[PDB]
């Protein structure tokens, strides 16, 4: 298999994760098990989910890395969370449809593609984000906010004012905030302010290994910033230093380190959720 | 040469047009030509191009057209306006990346090409429309408003506030506003207010030729709506019900029909825009 970055021709210097690449950190079947909750929420509460709306990433060459959210991490905890009884809701901060790393979906897996099939229209006609913050309040039938991570969840999530509200809403309102991966890097929205998020601790995609990909054709540059080390910067701990699958919870913070830990993390969700409205 | 939509794999559901509608509607090499202004402009002053951020249009079968701005539209008259002395900024509403068509770019042009790749990082790093806006007065350094075609400017522009304020504001300072093609549907953004494009005549794209591609596979998919139908009921004169790189002037309105009324819009615009500011 080659190593070498595989042209995405919509867009201008873009490239995709090399064949070789993609034989490492994807696969037709994903890893969606244990999905065994035979007392569900029955209420109105959804998770919201905060999505990218741009799929290419610079890199530090120039070259765009052709991303956007990985389907996995997406798509898996909102399987466990929908089995739990928590349908869910998209928002993007343009309110553009959102943007997945379409070769890294599990093609051949017979219980996420019917799931995503039934709900991809949430995911291509988001709201945005800015109107959701709008309306929030102590009442909204909100019962998390989800960011998934890929890449993509690097651009545009860490400068937004929408997301530093929302994710305060959440906070203030006590409801959970669920992520994964790169997802956390969203969490940087509140560096200009009070940060309610200072002293929480998490698991992440390690910086170091987004050293390594450039190398085998995964993404065609290096990146020009490292979201683990600003976040550290901004008063959180990040746990791991690997990829195991792990995932962590801090009050009503939970966090996965990488796509191993999406099955993982729809359980602990689930788990945590059904026993918070429980009842 | 194949009538079939071409896919676009970076997004699901999605086609390029076919290798046979390229072969009818795009060229290696562009028709530029009469760029000749011994005494340009200048000033400093500036084109404002609204662009798209969004590559991705619904059809009527749930098939995205992998869209964007059209090159020939767009780089065109901002090359004949840069000869005049008049250089451009973009803005898109998200202030994401422009999105272009690249399928139609002419990669054999001697002249557009280079020109592309000294301006390109304008079209990539746009501000975000609303910002320009927030800033806009009676002595603000744009001398034009822009809004190239492209299926893309179906996109989010004839629904923006953001374009709507912009267009008040070029009017209402006898500023220029030129488009093309689809390009003029961002005008529809002006349908809840009291609409000052009200009686003007224009060129543009006919809608009765968007409803004869989707056959020959140039888009995977009809139309949801028209945007000519819709500016009529606007108020507006649209003076063109074919295709023949006419071009428009009405007071400061300055208009084209197609990608092959492109150069002489350039034309058009230049030596209306260098007699208004001479001087
Ligand atoms: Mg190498
Ligand atoms: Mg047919």
């Amino acid at each position: 298999t080659s190593k070498n970055p595989q042209v995405d021709i919509a867009e201008d210097n873009a490239f995709f994760p090399s064949e070789y690449s993609l034989s490492q950190y994807t696969s037709p079947v994903s890893d969606l098990d244990g999905v065994d909750y035979p007392k569900p929420y029955r209420g109105k509460h959804k998770i919201l989910v905060i999505a990218a709306d741009e799929r290419y990433l610079p890199t530090d060459n120039g070259k765009l890395f052709s991303t956007g959210n990985h389907p996995i991490e997406t798509l898996l905890p909102l399987y466990h969370l929908h089995a739990a009884g928590f349908e869910f809701e998209v928002a993007t901060i343009s309110g553009l449809m959102t943007k997945f790393e379409y070769w890294a979906m599990p093609h051949k897996d017979e219980k996420v593609m019917p799931f995503f099939e039934q709900h991809k229209s949430l995911f291509r006609n988001p709201k945005k984000l800015a109107d959701v913050v709008a309306s929030l309040n102590a009442d909204s039938e909100y019962a998390a906010i989800f960011v998934p991570g890929g890449h993509g969840a690097l651009i545009g999530l860490p400068e937004s004012q929408d997301v530093a509200a929302a994710l305060q809403w959440a906070i203030k309102n006590d409801r959970f905030v669920i992520s994964l991966c790169h997802g956390p890097a969203a969490f940087l929205a509140l560096r200009h302010g009070d940060n309610p998020l200072n002293g929480y601790s998490i698991c992440a995609f390690p910086d170091a290994a987004d050293k390594q990909t450039p190398e085998i054709g995964y993404m065609p540059g290096h990146l020009t910033w490292y979201f683990g080390e600003e976040l550290k910067k901004m008063g959180m701990n990040i746990i791991n230093d690997d990829i195991t699958g792990r995932v962590h919870k801090d009050r009503k913070l939970l966090t996965g380190d990488s796509p191993f830990a999406a099955n993982a993390l729809g359980k602990l969700a689930a788990q945590e959720m059904l026993a918070a409205y429980a009842g």
